[PDB]
């Protein structure tokens, strides 16, 4: 029992784009852009759609960089998050109802105001290493179990 999600990181040589989530799941934290994959679209199409809805941006190419499975205690569906990155974006990022975008220098990523799991796998993202992760949460703050490894194929 798992549900497909996307997460998109716009990662340029010296900065990364994050969005401050304004409502809904994860509100009040910076994150990549993404959301649920809909019936009738591929995972990559859903990632492009969420990037556009949340930031106005389109992209030439998205690259698979990771998969993260989340368990939330008491919730029946695992969240199967497909993580993508891109360097070349099209457009200037703009605020949506869901997200307020901002660029961050790579040594100034705001981990204290991000989901606690990002501290663990962001180093792999920045190192351009593909990964599989699993995080079990009690509520929104406490990681109870986790696993993280590098993989050759996402």
């Amino acid at each position: 029992a798992s549900r497909l999600y996307t997460l998109v990181l716009v990662l340029q040589p010296q900065r990364v784009l994050l969005g401050m989530k304004k409502r809904g799941f994860g509100a009040g934290r910076w994150n990549g852009f993404g959301g649920k994959v809909q019936e009738g679209e591929t995972i990559e199409d859903g990632a492009r759609r969420e990037l556009q809805e949340e930031s106005g941006l389109t992209v030439d190419a998205l690259h698979k960089v990771g998969q993260i499975v989340f368990e939330f205690v008491g919730e029946p569906e695992l969240m199967d998050v497909h993580v993508f990155c891109t360097d070349s974006i099209q457009g200037t990022p703009v605020e949506s109802d869901e997200m307020r975008p901002c660029w961050f220098q790579l040594d100034q990523i705001p981990f204290k105001d991000m989901w606690p799991d990002d501290s663990y796998w962001f180093p792999l993202l920045l190192q351009k290493k593909k990964f599989h992760g699993y995080f079990k949460f009690q509520g929104q703050d406490t990681i109870l179990d986790y696993t993280l490894r590098e993989v050759d194929t996402v």
